């Protein structure tokens, strides 16, 4: 099917390659198989199921709330492109050093990272304002993806360096994301809302932790995984990272706003020490509205 | 110098290209000259002068304030890479459809866009908090760059579509950036500070407006500009966009903080109508501290 040169002849006992003078790019590296038919079959099924979850989440959100819809919007447009041109440039970049770079993956990441990280900075949906910490999260995360994308396009020691630079930015991101979730947990009402925040923390760190793991394992790293293999891995953590997390988000938001509808905005002053942090604890009792220094 | 195949023989009256079977990538498209020696000379001079401004701004900032230093930090690291490997992959991506994509340019943009846009949302340096508008600026701007990078990697009608998607996100960004500058102007003290804000608005819209212009003019568009030609253009708007703007930023910040040191934080309530906006006008008179509905 390809729109680079696929047809060639070996000459002088395979010391010379002859190609038609048709102006097409040529590299043997590009023509390596993308994997087994079993890997491909598994990947096409998980993609449809991802399309289905993306489709149902959107209609569901149809019944504030912009971050979840957008990630499903970007996710559906992703599947229509995958369906028609998953292995066409520039969904994959076939480059001069022989690399295959899945631009489709990294593009989606850069697009939605501020959406996800704004949503991280707005779990309750009650804030109209964002602290200095939000801004450090966005700067560090975008650096991470830019270094990582550079690492995927590179080879040898240059790939190693950009990966290392991605990891250092990433560590700063994970550290600060942890404090946000801690604050969120002690902010929301004591019941179901704290189960959902806990659910979102698990989904976030496991799914986000799996991306640098799949980088090292894929063609961009030590080439352990095939391309279809990588796609299957990506579909699973994609479902967790995007659809499910925003669905849990929307659910949390509903619970919090309904708390204001029934009990009202009854905040507290839980002074944490996990340092010298502070928090506004929503409670279901009007009585409870004082300073609770819970030094952790 | 190149690390793709540069040496080939024409066979059967130029209907066949023969290349050594050494596993190197090959495309005639990659081997087109990057421009005249005059263009190259001009580009190397402006780069050194950019290195010099980046170097002096950093030492100058050495005598809160993190956004300006970082853009100069990223800018210096950029020049050391340019000096050694400006036309080596992945500073340039040479891809299977024959495109040259200046990844070095787009990477820097993605890295510093949250830094610049946070700084846009913090001209005075007095805010500890960021409004909902900041977040829309970051989402729209990152979309713009991701669509544009996709457009640069693509060809034909797919390049047209991604450019159009970049422009639509871009328009939303420019619209909202305009409101920020309006708010900033009517927030800062009446004297020198409003000259600097006005200076920053001009630099921002002219420099940022010139990027989609240089895209359309370069190899990524209608190929009017050569590669060295594009580099020269980029150096000029780079100096404006990064060094100069952050220097004017730092200067503004100094002026505002010194206002708190002399007069103190004396805010007002200028209710604008350019809609139904509001602003906290810093003044040098303790007397002045009331609601001034200045409907524009
Ligand atoms: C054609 O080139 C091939 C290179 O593979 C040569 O085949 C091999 O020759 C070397 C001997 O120098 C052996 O070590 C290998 O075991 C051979 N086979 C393979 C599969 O590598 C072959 O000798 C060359 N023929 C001519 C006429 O030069
Ligand atoms: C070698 O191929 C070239 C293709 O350029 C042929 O040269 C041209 O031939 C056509 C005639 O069909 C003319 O229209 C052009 O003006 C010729 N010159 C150029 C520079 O394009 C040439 O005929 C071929 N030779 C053989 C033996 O097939
Ligand atoms: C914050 C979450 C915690 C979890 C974070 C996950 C840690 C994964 C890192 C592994 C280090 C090993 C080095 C990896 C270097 C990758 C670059 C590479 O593959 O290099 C190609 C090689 O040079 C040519 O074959
Ligand atoms: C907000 C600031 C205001 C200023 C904003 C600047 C506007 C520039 C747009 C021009 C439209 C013309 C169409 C440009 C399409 C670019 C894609 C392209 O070059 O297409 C390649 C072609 O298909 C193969 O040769
Ligand atoms: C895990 C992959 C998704 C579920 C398994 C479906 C599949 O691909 O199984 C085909 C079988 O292995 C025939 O080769
Ligand atoms: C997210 C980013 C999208 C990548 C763009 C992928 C879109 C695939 C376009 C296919 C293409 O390159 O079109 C060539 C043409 O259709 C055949 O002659
Ligand atoms: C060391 C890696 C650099 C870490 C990545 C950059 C950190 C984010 C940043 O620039 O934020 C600084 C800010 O002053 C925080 O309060
Ligand atoms: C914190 C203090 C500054 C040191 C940080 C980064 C060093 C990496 C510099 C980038 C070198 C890129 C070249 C490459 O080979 O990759
Ligand atoms: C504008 C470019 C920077 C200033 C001009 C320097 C330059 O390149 O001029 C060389 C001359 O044209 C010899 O061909
Ligand atoms: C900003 C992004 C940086 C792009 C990375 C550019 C760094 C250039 C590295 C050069 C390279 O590819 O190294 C190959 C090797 O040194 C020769 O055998
Ligand atoms: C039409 C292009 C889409 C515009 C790009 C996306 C807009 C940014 C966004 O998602 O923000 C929505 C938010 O609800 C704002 O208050
Ligand atoms: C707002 C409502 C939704 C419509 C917006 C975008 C259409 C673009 C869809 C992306 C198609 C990419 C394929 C390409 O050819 O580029
Ligand atoms: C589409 C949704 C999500 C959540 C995408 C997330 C991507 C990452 C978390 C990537 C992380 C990286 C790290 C931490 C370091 C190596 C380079 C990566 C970009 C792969
Ligand atoms: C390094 C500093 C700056 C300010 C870089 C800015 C880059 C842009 C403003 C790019 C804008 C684009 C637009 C508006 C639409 C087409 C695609 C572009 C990414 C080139």
């Amino acid at each position: 099917r390809m729109l680079f040169q696929t047809s060639y002849t070996l000459e002088n006992n395979g010391s010379v390659i002859c190609i038609p003078n048709n102006g097409q790019c040529f590299c043997l590296a590009w023509l390596k198989s993308n994997g087994t038919n079993a890997e491909k079959l598994a990947a096409n099924i998980l993609q449809w199921i991802t399309f289905a979850l993306s489709a149902l989440c959107l209609m569901f959100y149809g019944y504030c709330g912009w971050e979840e819809i957008y990630v499903a919007t970007i996710e559906m447009i992703k599947f229509i492109i995958e369906y028609f041109h998953e292995f066409d440039e520039p969904a994959v970049i076939y480059s001069s050093n022989g690399n295959k770079t899945v631009w489709l993956r990294y593009a989606e990441w850069l697009l939605t990272c501020p959406v996800i990280l704004i949503h991280l900075s707005n779990l309750t949906g009650l804030a109209n304002d964002y602290n200095k910490r939000t801004m450090g999260l966005l700067v560090s995360d975008i650096g991470t993806i830019v270094w990582g994308t550079t690492a995927a396009l590179s080879k040898g020691y240059v790939r190693v360096i950009f990966f290392l630079m991605g990891l250092c930015y990433g560590i700063y991101t994970f550290f600060n994301a942890a404090k946000v979730y801690i604050e969120a947990y002690h902010t929301v009402p004591k019941g179901r809302c704290r189960q959902v925040v806990t659910g979102m923390a698990w989904l976030f760190f496991v799914s986000w932790g799996m991306f640098p793991i799949l980088f090292i394992l894929g063609p961009e790293g030590f080439g352990v995984l095939s391309v279809y293999g990588s796609t299957v891995g990506h579909t699973i953590i994609d479902l967790m990272s995007k659809n499910c997390w925003g669905l849990l988000g929307h659910y949390l938001r509903v619970l919090i706003h309904e708390h204001i509808l029934i009990h009202g905005d009854i905040r507290k002053t839980t002074k944490l020490n996990i340092t010298e942090i502070e928090v506004e604890t929503l409670v279901e009792d009007e009585a409870e509205a004082g300073a609770v220094s819970s030094e952790d």
